[PDB]
């Protein structure tokens, strides 16, 4: 069993309860340090694209730790190389947020926390035929991190919730774990257009929940998408699962890990991308 | 379904036959370039050590593609950190060699091929309770590469074959795949004493046979251990398995892979270690 807020099963214990791989030295999240990172001009614009033949439904679940969108198979894809040949297939999207507006994100950018971080999870379909084959295997996953920031003055249509279609109104106090509901499809291409998809951090890391598998190619966009206080408070209405100490879901983030803990046997490097200047 | 010397199943076909993961961009072996490597002073002396109360038998097999020593469980270990707490457990040792003395190794050092490269394969017991659990999982394996060079003048006792106890005389034309034979134990601590265990290349790579899993922590010692022409010739009497074109086992090495093929989404770095000096 694991939690965020029960000190007995909480993040400080994962290294002992899930040594494979929460005890590793390629863990996530990390502080994304603009100064320390290596600018790699070969890293291209990220594209998110849909199969316009797909008609299957999208669902969202309160899994007791997060709000998790589950996408249908063969619907949403990532391209890192400009070809639309289905190398990365999107499986789900989940969120991490704070009890308060000054924290919530798992990654930090130069020490700064955002109120809400979204994780678009994909598998390397180029190599693995199914999500369940990729999830536990080397190099199986690529995750996109989308930072969200609160603004006071904005039209609904320019907020991230327009891409999310408000999650069909499911973010409320009655959305109890482990309830799942059908929702309107998420326009992930619109979501990505709300930020600069050429401007990102890139590194090799891990899942941020047990078992913290070190098979994630991370991409974290530097520019946030925009939301309102009203929208962040919808997430804060969700109840935590019964194994949490806190009642309302919030502070569902993992503490910062080092890029290179002292025990590492082969240092990793944090990379940075920016547009063909 | 794979070979070294049959053009239908040979190394040029593995990226097609075993896309997961022989098509990847973290492949082994690589050219170990002294000038284009990063010195990491934190990388410590390698220690190999035995459980003195283990009594189980060692075997060697002609598996049709290499000579493979199979160690009993819970017997031989590697420490990278100076602690003897069974973080890495040795499973097996296999050999790669050439038809001729000018080639054989998988790795090169500044483009130089050695006549014989030994691979001491361990699983990360720190995280994974068994080899079968580790071999397919992220960060599962650590392999030591031992280069061997031929000298004309040496006492048997100062050759690598002293540490191998001459493979108990088992190596001949009759040692046919998939036969195994019980052998006297390999003194891997003696073997490591024959080179400088502080002086090595380090990088994240792959198995060098299918399915080329990208879960190997590589350590390749820069100084070779010494053998005679008679000793290399004992390997060359082994017969290849029937799916090979060549009759006698030789040239059982994979072609050199790039450190960073053009399609990489996160560059790896080659490290090197040297002594506190
Ligand atoms: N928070 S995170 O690092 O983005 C993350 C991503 C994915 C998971 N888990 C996941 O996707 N599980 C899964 C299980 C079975 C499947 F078939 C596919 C995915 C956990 C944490
Ligand atoms: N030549 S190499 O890269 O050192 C290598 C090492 C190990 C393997 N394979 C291996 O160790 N397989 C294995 C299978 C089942 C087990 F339970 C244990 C090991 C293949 C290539
Ligand atoms: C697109 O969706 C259709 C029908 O749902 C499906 O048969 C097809 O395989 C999908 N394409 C890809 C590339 O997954
Ligand atoms: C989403 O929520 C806002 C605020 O209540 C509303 O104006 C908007 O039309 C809603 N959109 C959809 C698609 O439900
Ligand atoms: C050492 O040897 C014996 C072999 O029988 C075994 O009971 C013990 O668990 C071994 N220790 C380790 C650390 O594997
Ligand atoms: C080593 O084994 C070979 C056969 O593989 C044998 O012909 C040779 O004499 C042996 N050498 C020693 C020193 O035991
Ligand atoms: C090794 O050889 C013996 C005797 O022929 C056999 O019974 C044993 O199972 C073999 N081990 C293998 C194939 O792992
Ligand atoms: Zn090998």
């Amino acid at each position: 069993e694991w939690s965020y807020t029960n000190i007995l099963t909480g993040p400080e214990t994962w290294h002992e309860h899930y040594k494979n791989m929460c005890s590793g030295y390629y863990q996530s999240p990390i502080d994304l340090k603009t100064d320390i990172s290596t600018l790699d001009l070969k890293l291209k614009t990220v594209i998110i694209y849909r199969n316009t033949s797909s008609t299957e439904t999208t669902t969202i679940q309160n899994n007791g730790h997060s709000a998790e969108v589950k996408f249908p198979r063969n619907t949403w894809f990532i391209s890192f190389d400009g070809i639309l040949d289905y190398k990365y297939e999107i499986i789900q999207m989940h969120f991490h947020w704070g009890n308060t507006d000054d924290r919530g994100s798992e990654h930090t950018i130069d020490g700064f926390r955002f109120p809400l971080e979204g994780h678009i999870v994909s598998f390397r379909r180029q190599m693995y035929s199914s999500p369940s084959e990729a999830i536990g295997r080397p190099g199986g996953l690529a995750v996109l991190g989308i930072m969200h920031q609160i603004v006071e003055s904005i039209k609904y249509e320019q907020t991230a919730f327009k891409a999310y279609n408000n999650f069909s109104g499911v973010l409320n106090s009655q959305f109890v774990p482990p309830n799942n509901s059908t929702i309107d499809d998420i326009n992930l291409a619109l979501l990505l257009s709300l930020l600069n998809p050429s401007r990102y951090f890139r590194y090799l890391g891990s899942l941020t929940t047990p078992p913290c598998t070190e098979n994630v190619l991370w991409t974290v966009f530097i520019d946030p998408v925009l939301i309102t206080r009203e929208q962040i408070n919808l997430f804060r209405n969700l109840p935590y699962g019964s194994n949490e100490k806190q009642t309302r879901m919030g502070d569902n983030f993992r503490p910062i890990q080092l890029l290179n803990p002292i025990d590492t046997l082969a240092s990793r490097t944090l990379y940075r991308a920016t547009a063909r200047g």
